[PDB]
């Protein structure tokens, strides 16, 4: 199976960004069609982005189209998603996730946590 790890994570002030980072192994990483979602802690798990399976075609959530940007390197077997103009109703837990197919994914991380302070 597919082992998913999230790195990036912090506190940022609003106006800011931060950088998200997600390493694939166990399986071929160009296989896996990538995407993030996050939790806020009053709310249910919403998908954020996802991206194709080289990298090409990407698909945002309306809240975070033109602020954050997903790409990855399947040379290096990771998933990235750059968070620019951050608001506080961007904090939330943010989860990578997995599926050979293009909100059911089969593979998901264990969540890192996006503080944005107001």
């Amino acid at each position: 199976e597919v082992q998913l790890v999230e790195s990036g994570g912090g506190l940022v002030q609003a106006g800011g960004s931060l950088r998200l980072s997600c390493a694939a192994s166990g399986r071929t990483f160009s296989d896996y069609v990538m995407g993030w979602f996050r939790q806020a802690p009053g709310k249910e798990r919403t998908f954020v982005a996802r991206i194709g399976w080289s990298g090409d075609l990407t698909y945002y959530a309306d809240s975070v189209k033109g602020r954050f940007t997903i790409s990855r390197d399947n040379a290096k077997n990771t998933v990235y998603l750059q968070m620019n103009s951050l608001k506080p109703e961007d904090t939330a837990i943010y989860y990578c996730a997995a599926d050979e197919r293009w909100g059911k994914f089969d593979y998901w991380g264990q969540g890192t946590q996006v503080t944005v302070s107001s």
